[PDB]
């Protein structure tokens, strides 16, 4: 969506280009400028996109270190079953 | 630098429309100094993207870790099975 | 390689500015906006190299799920492990 946006309309403005160069005119350098603009604003909501969506790698680390604290804790209770199970084993 | 942006791009459709209203080689420089302006802006919002995308790739190597204790701990839960049952059948 | 080009793609529109307001001119206006479209052109480049980039977000949500999922798996095991070794040796 964005990024389909975004080629077309550097497409579009490519054209414009060429057609200023083949024939210069203030009116074509200021259509020229108009779509540089358009372009400009697409830009800004790409990038806005991007930041909101980045959000979802705060969430994911939070959720990370909660995932390596549960580990940890399940690993000192699995060394507390490996001492009781031998010891209780080698008791009888 | 969202902020930042969309205010930088506000400016710049100011111009614009003066642009369009008395066009002026004054004003046509003035609006290309603008542009770059605001695409000085761009580029360094795109910086701190990338920089802070630096986040996704140690995300990952925690996820791997994690998925590796996990299957640690997984090979560790059937053999204490199969001990708890083979003691409990062993009376 | 896409900042680093960023950046200095700038750097080349930051000159040619310079020498616009110096000594304006239809050729150097036009120069001016080629080189703008050149640099929009960076731009719409390293958007879309985050955009194709930030698709590992997703896969790093995913596994974090899946992980979340294989912890809860393990606590319940553990619970069940708990209460057999207690009463296995209560037991005796
Ligand atoms: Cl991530």
């Amino acid at each position: 969506s964005h990024m389909g946006d975004l080629k077309y309309s550097l497409e579009r403005l490519r054209e414009i280009l060429e057609r200023l160069e083949e024939n210069p005119s203030e009116k074509q350098i200021v259509e020229a400028i108009r779509a540089i603009v358009e372009n400009n604003a697409q830009i800004v909501e790409a990038i806005r996109a991007i930041v909101e969506n980045n959000a979802q790698i705060v969430e994911n680390n939070r959720a990370i270190i909660e995932a390596l604290e549960a580990i940890g804790g399940h690993n000192k209770i699995l060394e507390e079953m490996k001492k009781q199970l031998k010891d209780l084993k080698r008791s009888l």
